[PDB]
């Protein structure tokens, strides 16, 4: 469980987007089964971690719009990775518009989590999170 490291990145995000401590546990639990988190700062956390990919991948394969090698190393080939990517894009289209980008992003991640659940293969949280963070 949890091959990507978000610890330091989350810390930096809390100071840069002036976020309370609630995000140190909320970012993680956001992804657990049957958990619906409706807090904006979880949105902000996601948006801000998609800006620090270079700190999350211990092997340095996680980059924006360019994550196939990371995917591969986390149980998913290219067609599998690509389907996660298409769900992020379809989610970025279907989520209602919003000037608060933290809120919109929480929307997208919310929509993403529900769609990837419908996949007959079961993505690790690492490759699921990695892929949305890489397309956001």
């Amino acid at each position: 469980n949890l091959s990507l490291n978000f610890g330091k990145a989350l810390d930096e995000c809390k100071k840069e987007m002036t976020l309370t401590d609630a995000i140190n546990e909320d970012f993680y639990n956001f992804w657990k089964e049957g958990y619906e988190i409706k807090n904006r700062e979880t949105g902000c956390a996601i948006m801000c971690l998609s800006t620090k990919l270079n700190m999350l991948d211990p092997e340095g394969n996680l980059h924006h719009g360019n994550a196939m090698e990371f995917a591969k190393k986390h149980g998913a080939d290219e067609t599998m990775a690509q389907q996660l990517i298409d769900i992020v894009h379809g989610c970025e289209k279907s989520t209602p518009a919003n000037d608060d980008k933290c809120i919109w992003t929480l929307g997208v991640a919310t929509c993403f989590k529900a769609e990837i659940h419908k996949l007959n293969w079961a993505p690790s949280m690492d490759v699921a999170v990695g892929e949305i963070l890489a397309e956001v």
